[PDB]
């Protein structure tokens, strides 16, 4: 009923605010990216200090990995992705075309793919193995705050300042569907669920809402937390109990319930906003990252 969270380690290194944390999809590690223009890699399980990437000449505000754990890709301030082989440290290609930062980046699942969101408004759609920009969709009218495939890689969903998430059709660049409720704050975070059925959706107003995107319909909405400036990432956990997490402005990591929207843990321990949570893909352990006044990451593990 309700999980168990507790500090297991602290990861220090990075010099100055920790933009964005993912776990691997095998699960053995965790990368972090930093305004200190750095990407570091961790052990998931022990957090032990592994390697750091370097190449951007601004900060980083997103990674992301392949879906065979082998490569990551970076979204960074001086305007590039980089991809990256994550064993050599090779910077394997640099993706250039948006016109200013470059917020936020995933993988598609076939990891052929890279789609990335920018400050310039659009959502830009990359060959991996060439580098290119295959499609420049001008999907916003305002920055773009998260870009995500689902599942089967068909659609890609955005979110932006101008209030609105979008859903893009991958193989066309066709928008499907424009979802909006009964105002239009600043929307900061969005991804699919695991199974695509759903997208969970931040927005400025200190607000998370989970959507069903078939039906265009807002099924749960979850408060309590504090989000009115910084683009928190949250995530579904559900390698235990069915959780919503996110980061917050008041330095906690909030987990609700996903059926019934109580706040079920509140972890404390970072000293900074806390802008970005990663769920690991088959244990019970969240990764928290913090903004320029704390400079780690946290590793918490349950028992649920
Ligand atoms: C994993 N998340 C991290 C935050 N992301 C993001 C999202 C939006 C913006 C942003 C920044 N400026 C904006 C100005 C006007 C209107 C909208 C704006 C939106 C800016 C960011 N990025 C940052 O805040 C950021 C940028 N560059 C850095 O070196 C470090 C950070 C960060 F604060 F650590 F995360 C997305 C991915
Ligand atoms: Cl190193």
């Amino acid at each position: 009923v309700k999980p168990n969270y507790a500090l297991k380690f602290t990861l220090a290194g990075h010099t100055k605010a920790v933009s964005s944390v993912k776990f691997s999809p095998n699960g053995e590690w965790l990368a972090s990216s930093s305004a200190d223009k750095l990407i570091k890699i961790w052990g998931a399980y022990d957090g032990k200090f592994e390697k750091t990437i370097s190449g951007h000449k601004l900060g980083i505000s997103d990674v992301a990995w392949s879906s065979d754990s082998n490569l990551l890709v970076s979204a960074s301030d001086d305007k590039t992705l980089k991809i990256w082989d994550v064993s050599s440290g090779k910077c394997l290609k640099t993706l250039k075309g948006h016109s200013n930062y470059v917020f936020c980046c995933n993988f598609n699942p076939q990891s052929n793919l890279i789609v990335s969101g920018s400050f310039d408004e659009s959502v830009r759609i990359w060959d991996v193995k060439t580098g290119k920009c295959l499609k420049t969709l001008p999907a916003h009218s305002d920055p773009v705050s998260a870009v995500h495939f689902n599942r089967d890689g068909s659609l890609i969903v955005s979110s932006s300042y101008d209030g609105l998430c979008r859903i893009w059709d991958t193989a066309s660049g066709q928008c499907l569907k424009t979802l909006i409720d009964d105002d239009n704050p600043p929307v900061s975070f969005v991804k699919f669920s695991p199974n695509g059925k759903y997208i969970l959706a931040a927005t400025l107003d200190n607000t998370l809402k989970l959507w069903d995107y078939s039906k265009g319909k807002c099924l749960k909405t979850y408060t309590g937390h504090k989000n009115e400036k910084y683009c928190i990432f949250a995530n579904f956990s559900v390698t235990g109990g069915k959780w919503i997490v996110s980061g917050s402005e008041d330095n906690l990591v909030y987990i609700w319930n996903l059926q019934t929207k109580e706040i079920v843990q509140k972890l404390q321990g970072h000293t900074d906003v806390v802008i970005s949570t990663a769920c690991h893909p088959t244990e019970n352990i969240i990764a928290s990252a913090a903004l320029e006044n704390d400079k780690t990451i946290k590793l918490w593990k349950s028992d649920c």
